[PDB]
């Protein structure tokens, strides 16, 4: 018989945020964003319940180098504690080993954030200063590219960044933001061009995203490997490309009510 689904998914904006009124509402009606309308369109389109629930670490998903356990939505996956991720989880080659994505929903790159003014233009303007200090979330697939870059560029990045003091590396992307914009201009925050836009239109509109993307990808929908789920989750994320519904909601979410003129 069917099951209702578990959903595993972050605190996350604007894809997963708590609705101001979430103490009145219980289960899934709590939460707003982009994810949230998804897992609804998804959930229709596959014919089952669902439950939404927070990852409970709060992470996207590493593998310990020593323990071999995954952490974050990827390890909720892998352990089966949760029957599927809707998430602005990236699609990465060591978690495509040990869990499964849709097709991506949402195309992004590694970006740069600025405080208006600041005078950088591109990650090679980065790499060659030490002014302004610059740093990532400190797990997830950015910081994970910049480790592994052989990117003449990226290389030196990540070689100033590891040993940088104090540190500069985030826990969340709302810390990053605030680092940013209490910085006066000596931080920079590298971050996904995706919520990097999004912020971009929100008060107070004294960010910028600046220079092209450092890398190309995308967000997908993940179930653990096997799973009954995988095939009809990924016909249901291609039928919402092809019927418009993405766009719709990507609009929705970032632009429709942009808080920074038009
Ligand atoms: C991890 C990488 C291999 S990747 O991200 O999967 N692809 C890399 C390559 C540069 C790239 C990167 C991003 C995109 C891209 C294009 C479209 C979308 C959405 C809007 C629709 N995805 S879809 O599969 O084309 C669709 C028919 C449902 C999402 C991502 C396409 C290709
Ligand atoms: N999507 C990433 C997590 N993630 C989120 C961000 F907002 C960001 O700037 N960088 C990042 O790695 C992942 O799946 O690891």
């Amino acid at each position: 018989a069917n099951k209702t689904v578990v959903v595993t998914t972050i605190l996350e904006s604007p894809y997963v945020m708590m609705k101001k009124n979430h103490e009145m509402l219980e289960g899934n009606e709590r939460y707003e964003g982009y994810c949230v309308d998804l897992a609804a369109e998804i959930a229709k389109h596959c014919g089952f319940k669902y439950k939404l629930t927070i990852v409970g670490d709060g992470k996207y998903g590493a593998r310990d180098a020593d323990t071999k356990i995954w952490n974050g939505m990827v390890g909720e996956l892998v352990y089966g504690k949760a029957d599927i991720a809707i998430a602005p989880l990236t699609i990465t080659l060591v978690r495509e080993e040990v869990i499964d994505f849709s097709k991506p929903f949402m195309s992004l790159g590694i970006s740069i954030m600025i405080k208006k003014g600041t005078p950088i233009e591109s990650a090679e303007d980065l790499s060659k200063q030490t002014e302004i200090a610059y740093g990532t979330l400190d797990s997830g697939s950015t910081k994970e590219f910049f480790r592994r870059s052989k990117i003449a560029v990226f290389d030196k990045m990540w070689t100033y960044m590891r040993s940088a003091e104090p540190s500069v590396f985030v826990r969340t992307t709302a810390e990053g933001v605030a680092r940013v914009r209490k910085s006066k201009g000596k931080y920079a925050y590298l971050l996904e061009s995706t919520m990097n836009e999004y912020i971009e239109q929100r008060k107070p509109c004294d960010t910028m995203k600046v220079g092209g993307n450092l890398d190309s990808k995308g967000y997908g929908i993940a179930t653990p490997k096997g799973s009954s789920l995988g095939t009809p989750v990924n016909l249901a994320v291609l039928k919402l490309s092809e019927q418009g519904v993405l766009d719709k909601l990507k609009n929705k979410w970032w632009y429709d009510k942009g808080e920074c003129g038009s």
